[PDB]
């Protein structure tokens, strides 16, 4: 069935094939200015090293760990230590962002790699705390306890593509080589694929005259649709690069037993069907830890969905906005836009069809939806 | 997996939405002008007439059937008489679509009609000379003939989506009727669709100086894909149209029961694996009357796959030049070019991979393909 897939990448050799072919040798006139690394010589940048700043903080866990586990200090101070790491967890890469300051992208990858890290610890946090409530009803213990064994899985853990932390992990076989470069070839062509299209497309159709959008708009709905349909493409080449190539890649090289993290959401009959539907590992994030913890009691639904949506508010506004530290708030509200929305297309396809609420779900995601933060991102 | 082929025609609202929504009411501005058919009312012209004139003659070949099974004649004359009234197939409508001339859409969809009539009689003949020959071995023959239910078997047989007669067919229900309309509800729009798409995209591009090709083409191939992938939508909407949709339809009306004519086609790894690929009946045709009774004795596929895509150029000449009778042999040419070309694509293949002849085959699809025909078809 990939032909279909296949053939969206003809089409964009196919129009313009003239200016794909005036390049010298791998976009000979475009390289190292789209999806760009300065000096990829060296490559020895003081945020790229601060990229492993934040590696001893789960070093740190595992001390503050070891200190409950040898029965150093109470469970509550241990609970504390965790909550001030994971809160250095905010603030120190924040510091290092803004003062000896650097590029925006690699800015904008040390705060996507900052929240995934902060995900990937709160889950070990309270998956450490559920097996200890789990282990202290009786008098098991732990024996052989193996700290060794035990680092290796926090780390491992930790360069996994998944937020859920257990000690005995699903494996797979690392004897297919050639298929790793091959996925690889594939993730290089798009990501210059995609400074292609940004190029051609995003930059051309941005750089001019634009206004703040109010709540009337008369002969002016037809940019949000025309400059949002590249960035459609974009966002569609973005979820292909990450999600089922640079994930399954990192699945691959350190053995995991699932490439489950994409699952079927193009076919989405609404938003807030979606957002549970868009990728595998946050989404079981917000159901095992924001989201269920305030179901368990006394706290409904219907405010859970608002403060898991407003912890998701804060992490993209601290991965977009802080980079360019702006403070703009614009995808902060434009997501917060989306939480009444998830309500509303849900009235909207009760006693109506499926097929007419994924028409007016690829509308929601073609104005008010994920592309937008693309078009913010590149309209600074 | 539908919304992803759902997301083609979010695309086509989004892009260019301005010129969609001035129109009054179901495109009040462009109605009977693409896609069209004039004087809706009364609808009766002298060819839609002599659409059913061509049904005299699965008659004229139930009374030689007659002939031959009440020995009114031995079977050489039957089989002589065959040979004429499918000749008088070739040569009447021709002479309908020529004097006491019509439009050249009409003459397309009567050249079309008289194309798949003619393989349905050519299969028929074939299938009862094969189950006459296997009632000729034994004194069996065929007690309780019914010759109505026979009558009726040949002509639901004529207005089955199918080409390959059998008198026992398998079955459906007919109980989902709101299906049917939702069906052709959604034909009749992407018929809409597809005059929208013809009028803003393919008309203006062609409408200018137009030059013959030649073997050097310099400065000039960046025309024959712009030019081409909205003819590639043109086609994939058509495809969609009338072998998923109408198809399905005519098959569902009749209770038929196997939709089974489009099968995979977009992952074809080359040309000649896609022409046995594209569509199930008129496959089924050449490999159960052309290709298979060549490959019997006396001559190899080497010279059958030639004989086969030559009386393909023969209906696809019928049906392309014919009504608009000009007599060009360009779609006759750029069809026997594909013959080497399966070839060649085979001998790429050959020490390579899938993937990139799955590429090769839609930049063929682009250039030498099918769309080259709906070009050639909207530049006269
Ligand atoms: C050192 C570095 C190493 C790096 C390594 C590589 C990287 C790591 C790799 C990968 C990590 C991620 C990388 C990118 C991260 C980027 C940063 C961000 O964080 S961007 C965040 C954007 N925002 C969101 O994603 C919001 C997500 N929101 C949601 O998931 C949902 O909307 C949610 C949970 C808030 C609401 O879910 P509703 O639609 O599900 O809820 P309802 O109405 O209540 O329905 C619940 C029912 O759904 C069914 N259901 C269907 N599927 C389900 C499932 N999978 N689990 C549970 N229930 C499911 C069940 O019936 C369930 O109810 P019953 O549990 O039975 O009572
Ligand atoms: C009153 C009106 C009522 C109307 C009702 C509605 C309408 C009716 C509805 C629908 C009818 C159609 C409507 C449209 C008609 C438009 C007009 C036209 O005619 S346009 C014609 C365009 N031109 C073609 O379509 C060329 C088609 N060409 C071919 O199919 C092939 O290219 C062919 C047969 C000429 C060559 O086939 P290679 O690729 O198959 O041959 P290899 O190299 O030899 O391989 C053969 C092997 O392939 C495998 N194979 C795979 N799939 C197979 C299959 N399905 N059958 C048999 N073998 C298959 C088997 O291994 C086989 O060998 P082993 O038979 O085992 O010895």
């Amino acid at each position: 069935h990939a032909g279909l897939f296949n053939l969206c990448v003809v089409v964009l050799i196919a129009v313009n094939s003239r200016l794909i072919i005036e390049n010298l040798m791998k976009y000979g006139w475009l390289i190292r200015t789209d999806f760009w690394f300065s000096s990829r010589s060296l490559r020895d940048w003081p945020l790229f090293m601060c990229c492993i700043s934040l590696s001893i903080f789960p070093l740190a866990a595992f001390t503050v760990e070891k200190l409950v586990l040898q029965k150093y200090i109470s469970e509550p101070v241990v609970i504390f230590l965790h909550i001030i790491i994971t809160m250095t967890e905010v603030l120190y890469p924040v510091y290092v962002t803004l003062r000896c300051d650097s590029a925006f992208l690699s800015g904008v990858t040390l705060m996507l790699l900052t929240c995934i890290v902060w995900l990937k610890l709160v889950s070990y946090a309270h998956t450490s705390y559920d097996i200890r409530s789990l282990a202290n009803a009786a008098d098991k213990a732990n024996p052989e306890v193996s700290y060794y064994v035990s680092l290796k899985s926090l780390a491992y853990f930790m360069v996994a593509p998944t937020l859920c932390y257990q000690p005995s992990y699903p494996r797979s076989a690392c004897i297919r080589k050639g298929w790793v470069a091959r996925q690889f070839a594939k993730l290089v062509i798009f990501t210059g694929f995609m400074g292609f299209i940004i190029e051609q497309y995003i930059n051309p159709i941005v750089r001019n005259s634009k206004h703040p959008l109010k709540g009337d708009l008369l002969y002016a709905i037809e940019r949000v649709l025309k400059l949002s349909v590249p960035n459609l493409y974009v966002w569609l080449c973005m979820f292909y690069c990450f999600f089922h190539l640079w994930l399954n890649i990192l699945a691959e090289l350190l053995c995991f037993g699932d490439r489950e993290f994409y699952k079927d959401w193009w076919n989405a009959k609404s938003v807030g069907d979606y957002w549970r539907m868009w990728n595998m590992p946050v989404h079981k994030w917000m159901v095992r830890h924001i989201y269920f913890p305030c179901l368990r009691s006394k706290i409904p639904k219907t405010l859970a969905i608002i403060i898991a949506f407003l912890v998701s508010a804060v992490f993209h506004e601290l991965c977009i906005a802080v980079p360019c530290r702006l403070f703009k708030l614009w995808a902060f509200l434009g997501i917060m836009f989306q939480v009444p929305l998830v309500f509303i297309t849900n009235y909207l396809q009760e006693r109506f069809g499926s097929t007419v609420g994924n028409m007016i779900f690829w509308f929601i995601f073609c104005i008010f939806g994920q592309p937008m933060c693309v078009l913010l991102y590149y309209h600074d």
